[PDB]
């Protein structure tokens, strides 16, 4: 059908058909007379998987023979989504599988919808890890992703009576055809115990053992025949565990609970023992695998020449003291040599500056669970502070600020301080965020070791986030500039030469229109909801958090509603305002924001005076496969965090690539996006970081905005008085109280500028040719935001390896 | 190599080699350079499995089209052992797989040893269910085995310091290539709740739901292209289960613990809630499947013409009230019609008369867990006792004896009484056992409904227990009489014409000798132990229980030891006495018996005066795959239960088929074995049932035997005084005390006759030609003990279906 989906050759199609029928019979044990759509999906998945395996074996054999430097990306989260379509894209099999299935009487798009997301992350951080794996493979790096195979990933969100309910995401129920269990490479992980000092060093004894069993998933690069590995660890009890008899067997669950469930918080730290066990479990199993692979090539001086460990936030920070433990206690290196090796091996990426998100573990927990690690952390601390004292003598307050050990009611270890001390590189995730790290929270560290601090602006893979989700757009681009842009996204700059081309303008607008129709119909079938596809699709999808300011969007929607009710016969540009995202289960205010959004919808969507001019929809169960559907259909991307809070954002970049315009603050990567496109091609509003600081110094008084802005005062009076909750008139009083007296994110301070900027959006939308021209200018300058760019920078500036676009033989 | 293993055709061997290499690459994702023996085993298993699937699909399609009466064999235990070799035997692929693997540089026998037993049973009862599945398939019956897929089967036994230790049998760790998960046929099972009475009948409401997910395993018949199904249910929590958040997900284990572990008791009832949940779980899921399959062909009058349910002991007895629940509460049949259907559908097999083995559930447990079932049981009871009262008017004591409800401190339900009332057939498992049921424990029921009571003597499959485990014997038999005996074991009677044939006598003795050498070497490699293969191999393998009288064997071993020490220079026929079996974890006396056996070994095996004349070995971890090794190597089979306690036995039959002579009491099937072979060809000793009854009437006084038999008194004095436990002289005092004052199984009363009979064994062993002649007379008359005979009798006399030896097309 479309060129970028590859060739459908007669021999290839014939072979796929044969192998599909072979898997249906032999693998699935079904005949066509009782096979269901799910059986057909599995038969296709097994057929596609078979094309990966020769490449996977050969790639891994190649790394064994050439012995390149190996990159280990350690994360507690990998938000992979579905695999079937991405596999087909990266192996150039999409058109052939389409034709094969078509000839068998099946619709491949319907089969694709049966696959479960692999939802092993919360949002941005997990999804960045997934984009990064795709880019590392595409760039030919000998890279491994290491994590935990959660039995239950991020919960499925149901909305009942306008409230979030959570249900377990039993994603493995039907089986996962993409993973291969490797029970033969199972490794022991130790917990609790105590430390004994011999004449021969420290010994960690009387520990409880849990086994780490690996499951390997292939990670195909884009058309280069490279297939890298994501190795995820699952917890198993040893067979003598607890070994009346029946109870001892049932108690194996205590050990196996380590890998049972993903902690569903985004940007929030909960200091629970189970989470600490998860963190150590992933680090201890991974480090043994790394060392094994290093020894199979005494001499640890070469370790950092052969190994890079990238820490995805502080979550795997125990890698630093574990590496030291192994080197000092087991391999018998002297401390100073072990430390040199550790620092050269490890690098740390910071993803947040919000203080409630930073990991600070109580000492009493580490003392019980990981006594040898606590000893090592104290020794790191004393040696590090000795360096501080020599560089800034007499600066006692700096010694307290920089310590890894925080004093207080409860002593805690600051894991970010540990990561900085133990890493040769520390980076933020967008230019403004990296600057904030050097000026504020890590200022003291930057003064001590300025060379360590870098920036690596985030990106997204253009395989999943253009070719897979928006083939119509990919195709019209390819018609003009060829296909090379899919792995060299800077080539999109060539589209600036088309910005006055009438045929290109028409085709861009047509693709958006098709995507909107297809999304409007998806909504009707799966959720009984009726939208106007001619309306401006105004979309805010991301996790629910006060800093992301879904509430500011709510205030704008109400403002529009109230303006209509005041002048019902005046023309306004029709909108469908779509908001979606999950709230963490214990985050009360986030759950209340969901309820407010649905309650606004209950009023607006049923008011006959409004008609089809304004619709407010809460998109349920936002997840990677939903993002693939809604992002191509969006006109307006809402990126409206308070300046200084969103470290980068990555949703922002997905919308840009897919032909939405952005309304946003100068926060995170929005800054760089506006710089690349031109500020004239972006809807920027609100306080800059410097303005937020100026307000914090004076003191934020929300009452002043309420007193001066009558439209704002009306909304607050409606919320307080029960207008949006007539049966429970006080339902929203916690929201009102927060906005008026304890708003850390200054919602009211950006209200006026936001509403005015939204009127400029509406004005441009009335002129479709100029709207579309501005869209072309955004798509054309989105190249910087490829994760291939990001990864090449990590490779060159941090890991010391060269990317390659060269193919392995097929 | 050998004829009974089938043809190794060039095309077949070529195809097996191709498919092996294809599974190694695509299925296992390994190349030959790093494949281990376990990878080779899996590649072979997948290769063999592929030959089952077409036959499985076609068989199940055939039953759908022809709609025969379906047989459902419901058991809490299926002791399957390994599958690879049995599959190859039944598909006639053994020689071809041998040749294929040989050409690939691999030893198939070594690969076979990697497979884990499927140990989903305790002993005889579970293994009978497995033999029965094999026979049902071989006889062309549309039969299904239904059970529970335990995550942990019977524990692995380790001996440490002479004591049993238990370790979890994590049999699924490496995966099970034989099963197919069927998550699509998942069904709900209800627990707890309460009953509400409407105008429209009773409703069971407010229940907790657990899901039953089926896993299907193929069951190949012998060379007939029939492949039946064993469907095993696994417990899963629903996704809204318990739905702070983290704890709710972790608490899913409470539901999933139902299928976690096999209760490891043999012939003992433990009234625990978890076991009752297991019993209902298997019955509730199975009955829904049965009804579904019946409706897919309103009219329940035809149900018993299309369905037979066989209850393997009382463990699935809740099938009776569940069927009534479904028919009355859900399908709205009147009680009397529902009861008629139930009784015609259900049949019950009793496997024990020991009172501590009988299930008697406390009413308070049923009331909480299964309130509607308790109501139905009470109504069954009142209607049943109304019949009793009409047939035996004024016999009030009979009403109390026959009630399903036992009065007492705690009221209990007698499940055996429930099974009799609700079944159209009740059988025992050997002729003497069926007679005992009619004369003693079920006398009252027999008087009321004599037509219900039958006998079905047990059997064993000659596929696993001759062809697979003893190919050398199978081959020498086939050379003389052909191969038809493998599915018509009565043909072994033709071997009586060879009993004076010098070549046949030589070949029988040669095969036994080879089997003994091969076993003696197995012992050296895997367990560092050194035996004389010229010695008489005297073997008692079975679960450890006081009624089985391993202690009587111990007294004989000590007697022999003491006789040697008294006259060290006299010739005695050399023996290797091998005892093995598992003890239930909470059964203290059974654990003490193990320790005594090992302690006897510690003395006997290290006494230089004894030399190689007497060795006592405890065979660790006795299980199906160990039975396949030791049974062909045995000379003397010890079947020495107190008369009236072993309902049948089946080990007995395996030894007979494999060329051992039997020393035994007239108990269980030993009676029928001696009748078939001739009493002159069996070493019978000890009290008959009638003699045991006569002693119980007078009162058993063990002291009288101690006072009269000096050899016996010496052994007791050695046990008491610390001769076998010099560091802990009182270690055996509980054993001594039991034997002298509280022995329910009358060990001392059979001692003298047992020792005398053992001297006759030794005398015959000195004359190898006459020993071997007697062996031929046993093998030749073992045909009755085929489970094919047993199953044909169930089919004709209970189920109302005709067996077939006809092939489905290949
Ligand atoms: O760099 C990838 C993305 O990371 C996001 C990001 N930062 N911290 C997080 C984060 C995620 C989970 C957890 C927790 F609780 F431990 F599970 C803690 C912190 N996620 C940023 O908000 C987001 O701005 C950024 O684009
Ligand atoms: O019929 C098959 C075999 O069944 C054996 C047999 N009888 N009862 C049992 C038996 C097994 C397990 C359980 C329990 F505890 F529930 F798990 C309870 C009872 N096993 C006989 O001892 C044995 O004599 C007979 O050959
Ligand atoms: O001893 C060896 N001989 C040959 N190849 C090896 C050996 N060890 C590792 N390899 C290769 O590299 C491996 C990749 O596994 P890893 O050690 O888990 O990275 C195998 O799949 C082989 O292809
Ligand atoms: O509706 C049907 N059409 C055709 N075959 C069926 C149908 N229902 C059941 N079968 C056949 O019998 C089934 C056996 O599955 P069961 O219902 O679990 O016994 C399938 O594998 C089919 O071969
Ligand atoms: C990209 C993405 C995110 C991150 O979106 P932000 O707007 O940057 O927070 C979160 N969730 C899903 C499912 C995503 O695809
Ligand atoms: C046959 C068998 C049994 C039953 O043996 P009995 O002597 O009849 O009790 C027990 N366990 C295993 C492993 C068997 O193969």
């Amino acid at each position: 059908q479309i060129s970028v989906r590859g060739l459908a050759g007669v021999e290839n199609v014939t072979e796929l058909k044969k192998n599909f029928n072979r898997h249906l019979h032999f693998t699935l044990v079904k005949d066509r007379n009782v096979a269901t759509p799910r059986d057909y999906y599995f038969a296709l998945a097994h057929t596609v998987r078979d094309h990966l395996v020769g490449r996977w074996i050969r790639t891994q054999q190649h790394y064994y023979e050439k012995d390149p430097k190996r990159i280990y990306y350690l994360s507690l989260e990998f938000y992979m989504g579905r695999t079937l379509q991405n596999t087909m894209v990266n192996l150039a099999l999409e058109n052939a599988c389409d034709e094969a299935t078509y000839q068998l009487g099946l619709d491949m798009e319907e089969l694709e919808e049966i696959e479960e997301d692999a939802g092993l992350g919360n949002g941005g951080l997990g999804r960045l890890a997934a984009c990064f794996l795709d880019s590392m493979a595409t760039l030919g790096l000998a890279a491994y992703g290491y994590g935990i195979r959660y039995e239950f990933g991020i919960f499925n969100q149901k909305i009942c009576g306008g409230w979030q309910m959570e249900e377990a995401d039993d994603w493995l129920r039907y089986g996962n055809p993409w993973e291969k269990a490797r029970p033969e490479f199972t490794l022991p992980v130790h917990f609790y115990g105590r430390v004994e000092h011999t004449s021969q060093g420290a010994k960690w004894v009387d520990t409880q053992v849990v086994l780490a069993m690996p499951y390997d998933t292939p990670v195909p690069g884009y058309r280069n025949n490279v297939v890298n590995t994501m190795r995820l660890w699952s917890a198993k009890a040893p067979n003598d565990f607890n070994l009346g008899y029946i109870q001892a067997v049932l108690d194996r669950n205590l050990a196996e609970n380590i890998s049972r469930v993903l902690y569903p918080n985004d940007n929030f730290f909960e200091g629970k023992e189970l989470r600490l066990k998860q963190e150590y479990f992933v680090v201890a199993a991974t480090l043994q695998d790394i060392i094994r692979r290093f020894k199979s090539s005494t001499n640890f001086d070469a370790f950092p020449d052969k190994v890079a460990i990238q820490l995805n936030d502080t979550h795997p920070s125990l890698a630093i003291p574990e590496l030291m433990r192994v080197l000092v206690d087991l391999e018998r290196l002297d401390w100073d040599k072990a430390w040199e090796v550790t620092v050269k091996t490890c690098a740390y990426t910071n993803h947040t500056v919000l203080p409630e998100a930073l990991e600070r573990w109580p000492v009493h927990l580490l003392e019980t669970l990981l006594p040898r690690h606590l000893q090592i952390i104290y020794e790191i601390n004393q040696r590090f502070l000795n360096r501080v004292a020599a560089a800034f003598p007499g600066d006692v307050d700096r010694l307290r600020r920089m310590s890894l050990v925080e004093e207080g009611a409860v002593k805690r270890i600051n894991m970010a301080h540990l990561c900085i001390a133990g890493s040769h590189a520390v980076n933020g995730v967008a230019r403004i965020h990296s600057e904030i790290l050097k000026k504020t929270i890590f200022k003291d560290f930057y003064e001590l070791e300025p060379h360590k601090f870098q920036n690596k602006t985030n990106g997204i893979t253009p395989r999943r986030w253009l070719v897979l989700c928006n083939p119509g757009l990919a195709e019209i681009i390819a018609e003009r500039i060829g296909e090379e842009y899919i792995s060299d996204l800077d080539q999109l700059r060539k589209l600036l030469s088309y910005v006055d081309d009438e045929a290109f303008i028409r085709d861009v607008a047509k693709v958006k229109q098709e995507n909107k129709l297809k999304f409007a119909a998806y909504l009707e079938r799966e959720y009984k909801v009726h939208i106007n596809p001619n309306s401006l699709f105004d979309v805010q999808v991301k996790r629910i958090h006060e800093y992301k300011r879904q509430l500011l969007n709510c205030l704008h929607v109400i403002t529009l509603y109230n303006r209509i009710k005041k002048e019902p016969n005046k023309f306004v540009v029709p909108r469908t305002v779509m908001i979606g995202g999950k709230a963490a289960p214990g985050y009360h205010m986030a759950k209340m924001i969901i309820k407010l959004i649905t309650a606004i919808g209950d009023v607006v969507n049923h008011d006959p005076v409004v008609g089809d001019r304004l619709r407010v929809i809460f998109l349920e169960n936002y997840r990677v496969s939903l993002a693939e559907k809604v992002i191509p259909a969006a006109d307006l991307s809402e990126q409206i965090s308070t300046a200084g809070t969103e470290a980068s954002g990555t949703g922002n970049m997905k919308f840009m690539l897919n032909g939405a315009l952005t309304i946003g603050t100068m926060d995170g990567a929005n800054v760089e996006m506006a710089e690349e496109a031109g500020e004239e091609n972006f809807f920027i509003f609100g306080m800059r970081v410097e303005d937020v600081d100026r307000l914090d110094q004076r003191g934020y008084n929300a009452q002043e905005y309420y007193d001066r802005i009558p439209e704002l005062r009306q909304i607050i009076e409606q919320l307080s008085s029960g207008f949006f909750s007539p049966k429970q008139p006080d339902l929203f009083k916690d929201i009102v109280n927060m906005l008026m007296h304890h708003d850390r994110f200054k919602v009211f301070a950006d209200y006026e500028e936001y509403v005015k900027c939204q009127e400029r959006v509406s004005a441009l939308y009335k002129n479709p040719r100029e709207w579309t021209r501005m869209v072309i200018r955004n798509i054309a300058t989105s190249g910087k935001f490829s994760s291939d760019r990001t990864i090449a920078q990590y490779a060159r500036e941090i890991w010391g390896v060269e990317p390659s676009r060269q193919r392995l033989p097929a």
